[PDB]
């Protein structure tokens, strides 16, 4: 600077192609398989026939359907899409037993939004009205949502990974079967995406003794809608420099760590414990208090069964020069809890986590950390 029990394994996907859940949209009801994305607050739908799309939101087909009279064009890193705004009846099958008027922008033209081979047809945008577009006065879904209904503010998300992945979006609530041991809390810094503030980095156990400040430069985000753990250039280079380091017993090539290649071994091998262990220190609830959570290399190195030229993987640890992003690598590891209601973040180990004998995703708790109000950007 529609119970809980209803809502256990509503989430689907394909291995780097994002998580989602079907939902209703318009009367008679439209099914739509929606990206679930804690990253960006627009409830963003295809409308029109791409051949990519399985199906589309046909606002003609709708009686509650209603025109807002504005279009929007929202461009980004990797691609674009442009939309018209509305409202409409929008219903979660597996969620809760309600229907809520809700902004829909029916998207008319993009360009590298869809993913050719996917099963969603639109992004729920789980984050705050601060980066909505085009402006904070287009109320988000959950907005909604909690203010037309007796939903509590809050929803939990339990990622799974793996080829087909799974997972729960348990909306209004925490179901205490998707973790284990106790869930640890981080406040939201600011209601805008879900931002918050990490305090230590290590290593195996070692500290990368950098100014915590570079930690968070210039945000840190939890987004269910990224795949890698995205850190910041220096902290990159550091984090890079302490896993070679940790696993010198084999040797990569410098293309490896960057993202540009491959590293394959044989079709049953893989040796997961020449890897460290990765460990994020959050600030906690309380002053000079804080927590890690702790993944696996099972989370970071992930496998490419795209390839036809072995066992291939690619290492999902990149730089940012948009701060900390805490994707799907970070979440698959655990229980992550919005709790919008009170401005705060919780994190318990997943019961779904892919682990070994020898090393599980942990997390842990407290720990004395000072100057933790210096971290933040
Ligand atoms: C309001 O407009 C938002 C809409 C949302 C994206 C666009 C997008 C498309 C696909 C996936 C995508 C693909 N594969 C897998 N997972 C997700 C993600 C995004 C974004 C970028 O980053 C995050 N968080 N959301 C950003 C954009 C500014």
């Amino acid at each position: 600077a529609g119970s809980f029990v209803e809502m256990v394994d509503n989430l689907r996907g394909k291995s780097g192609q994002g998580y989602y859940v079907e939902m209703t949209v318009g009367s008679p009801p439209q099914t739509l398989n929606i990206l679930v994305d804690t990253g960006s607050s627009n409830f963003a739908v295809g409308a029109a026939p791409h051949p990519f799309l399985h199906r589309y939101y046909q606002r003609q087909l709708s009686s509650t359907y209603r025109d807002l009279r504005k279009g929007v064009y929202v461009p980004y890193t990797q691609g674009k899409w442009e939309g018209e705004l509305g409202t409409d009846l929008v219903s979660i099958p597996h969620g809760p037993n309600v229907t809520v008027r809700a902004n829909i922008a029916a998207i008319t033209e993009s360009d590298k939004f869809f993913i050719n081979g996917s099963n969603w047809e639109g992004i729920l945008g789980l984050a705050y009205a601060e980066i909505a577009r085009p402006d904070d006065s287009l109320e988000p879904f959950f907005d909604s949502l909690v203010k037309q209904t007796h939903v509590p503010n809050l929803f939990s998300l339990q990622l799974c990974g793996a080829a087909s992945v799974g997972g729960s979006m348990i909306i209004g609530g925490i179901d205490h079967s998707l973790y284990t041991g106790s869930l640890w809390y981080t406040p939201i810094r600011r209601e805008w995406y879900y931002e918050v503030i990490i305090v230590r980095v290590e290593i195996n156990g070692q500290d990368l003794k950098m100014d915590c400040k570079e930690y968070n430069y210039d945000k840190s985000i939890v987004d269910s809608g990224t795949t890698n753990l995205r850190l910041p250039k220096k902290v990159f280079e550091a984090a890079v420099k302490s896993i070679k380091a940790a696993s010198s017993t084999e040797k990569f090539p410098d293309g490896f760590w960057l993202g540009e290649q491959l590293v394959c071994w044989q079709a049953g091998t893989t040796p997961w414990n020449i890897f460290p262990v990765i460990s994020l220190y959050l600030m906690g609830e309380v002053t000079n208090q804080s927590f890690r959570i702790t993944i696996l290399p099972q989370q970071y190195l992930r496998p490419v069964e795209d390839v036809a030229t072995d066992d291939c993987y690619k290492f999902a640890i990149s730089q940012s020069s948009t701060g900390t992003v805490m994707g799907a690598v970070i979440m698959e590891g655990f229980y992550v809890v919005f709790d919008r209601a009170r401005k705060r973040i919780g994190f318990a180990v997943s019961a779904c986590h892919v682990h070994d004998e020898f090393r599980t995703a942990a997390v842990e708790g407290p720990f004395v950390t000072d100057l933790m109000e210096d971290c933040g950007y």
